[PDB]
């Protein structure tokens, strides 16, 4: 969603 943290979420 826009937090830019690698390792959690879709992959951004
Ligand atoms: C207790 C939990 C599950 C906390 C999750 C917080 C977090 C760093 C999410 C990543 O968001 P992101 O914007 O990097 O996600 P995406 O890769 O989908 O964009
Ligand atoms: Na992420
Ligand atoms: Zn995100």
């Amino acid at each position: 969603i826009c937090l830019x943290i690698k390792x959690i979420x879709h992959x951004n």
